[PDB]
């Protein structure tokens, strides 16, 4: 059951998406050396690693991951890979995405949540998938000396905010201030200032 090439007029991305959600590993293995970003979305934002997570191919996730594939980019609503992973209460999963970048704090473009809040209470696996979740939400600016990695550069708009590169790490000084529910007071290089929560990680991205 190697793989092979294509029938001529079909498209590759569909086939791609297709054989990560049923978890056809050769299949994918073949697009990601062919394709130019293993992230490319089609025109609903959905991307390999999305259907992957929602097959709960754990081999095709982790090749993905291992491959660069962007872990946080979200589809026409706004789902992140972590969103999908929540909303099947996938924890290993989340494990996986967290270890490597995924932006725990990142919201949908409906509704506006969180992956703790995309947890399935309907389906198997929530109570597990939340807590996990909700745990990592807690550590973030308390554990590993308060530090956070950015997963993306920031400019800041106001001099009392923090600018910062993709990858840098960033120690939490102020998690739980009242003035700012969705930025903390943070420090980068002897700078202090304020950044926005949904733009860090617990782990960088895989460069």
């Amino acid at each position: 059951s190697p793989r092979k090439a294509r029938r001529a007029r079909l498209n590759p991305l569909v086939l791609l998406l297709d054989a990560a959600l049923t978890g056809e590993l050769e299949v994918v293995q073949q697009a990601v050396k062919e394709m130019n970003d293993p992230s490319q979305p089609n025109e609903e934002g959905i991307t390999a690693l999305h259907n992957a997570i929602c097959g709960a191919n754990y081999s095709i996730v982790d090749f993905l991951i291992t491959a660069g594939a962007n872990v946080n980019s979200p589809d026409s609503h706004g789902w992140t890979p972590l969103h999908c992973a929540a909303s099947c209460n996938d924890t290993v999963i989340c494990m996986a995405l967290v270890q490597h970048g995924a932006a725990i704090f990142a919201t949908t473009l409906s509704d506006g949540a969180t992956a703790f809040e995309k947890c399935d209470p309907y389906r198997e696996g929530y109570a597990d998938c939340a807590t996990y979740l909700a745990d990592v939400e807690q550590s973030m600016g308390l554990m590993n000396s308060g530090a956070v990695y950015a997963l993306w550069d920031y400019s800041a708009e106001f001099g009392d905010e923090l600018s910062f590169r993709e990858g840098e790490s960033v120690t939490v000084l102020r998690r739980d201030g009242p003035e700012e529910t969705d930025w903390w007071w943070a420090a980068l290089h002897g700078q202090e200032g304020y950044v926005p929560r949904n733009y860090f990680g617990l782990f960088p991205r895989v460069k």
